[PDB]
């Protein structure tokens, strides 16, 4: 008898992406599922006896030394913004991306992007720091939202004002990121200040640049050049151990560094 899609379905829960099993060689579902749940149990047992580190925090910490090392300020940013940081960002009632956030009170939402916060501490440091100003924070965002996209996720975005805020300096930083994380990639944009550049494994993007200045600026008290960029965590996971599905890479009760908790 042939799989049901429901069984296979099942299957597909406890595969990981190198598994070398074969779904069609006349084995009854019960001994596959069988042979994958004493894998994934096995997954399990080694983490919990060597390295004992989730993916998703340790991502954070290997970005986090990066940034830190070459001369980037860490932030510790509110994860809970005001609704005002929305507008002031040019997202008005009417927009789609209106619709994605996440409301709390009369005055609140979770934070959907970093830009508000690192806006804010950019105006705020260049009273302080020499030029150029160079910030970064990773951590929670939020959009009610497939097999890409995550309600909640986690951002990492680099930020720098002043001097050196060009086009090369940022798809180089880019570049050494991404090849320091051993994650294939092209950089995409309109060749011809202003630019948006998209940062693609395949069909996937990984990330949105932006070389200022840009209007929306001066909404925030900045009026330097800058550039900078956000990349999504779970989807540099999920490229990085070839995930299927995104919600593997994600914060969850499902799934722990991609092996299924449903054993
Ligand atoms: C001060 C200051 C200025 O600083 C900056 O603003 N500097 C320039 C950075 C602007 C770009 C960026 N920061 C941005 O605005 O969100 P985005 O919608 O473009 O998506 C960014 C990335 O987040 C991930 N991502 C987004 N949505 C999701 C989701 N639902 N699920 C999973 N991953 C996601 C995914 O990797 C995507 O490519
Ligand atoms: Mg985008």
């Amino acid at each position: 008898p042939a799989l049901t899609k429901s069984q296979t379905d099942r299957l597909e829960v406890l595969l990981n992406p190198k598994d070398e099993i074969s779904l069609n060689s006349g084995k009854p579902f019960r001994e596959l599922e069988s042979e994958l749940l004493s894998r994934r149990k096995k997954d399990l047992q080694q983490i919990y006896a060597e390295e004992r580190e989730n993916y998703l925090g340790k991502l954070e910490r290997e970005i986090t030394r990066f940034f830190v090392d070459r001369g980037f300020l860490e932030i510790k940013s509110p994860i809970l913004i005001p609704l005002e940081y929305i507008e002031r960002m040019g997202i008005d009632n009417d927009t789609e991306l209106s619709k994605q956030i996440f409301r709390v009170d009369k005055n609140f939402c979770l934070r959907p992007m970093l830009a508000p916060n690192l806006y804010n501490y950019l105006r705020k440091l260049d009273r302080a720091l020499p030029d150029p100003i160079k910030i970064f924070e990773i951590g929670p965002c939020y959009r009610k939202e497939g097999k890409e996209h995550l309600e909640e996720f986690t951002m990492l975005n680099f930020c720098q004002m002043g001097s050196g805020c060009t086009r090369e300096n940022l798809e180089s930083i880019i570049t050494d990121f991404l090849n320091h994380l051993g994650i294939d990639f092209k950089i995409v944009g309109d060749s011809c200040y202003g630019d948006t550049l998209d940062v693609m494994h395949g069909d996937l993007e990984l990330s949105s640049a932006v070389v200022g200045p840009i209007p929306l600026d001066r909404e925030w008290g900045i009026d330097k050049p800058w550039i900078g960029a956000g990349f999504g965590l779970e989807r540099l996971l999920k490229v990085k151990h070839d995930f299927k599905n995104i919600k593997r890479a994600a914060r969850s009760e499902s799934y722990y560094n991609g092996i299924s908790t449903n054993l």
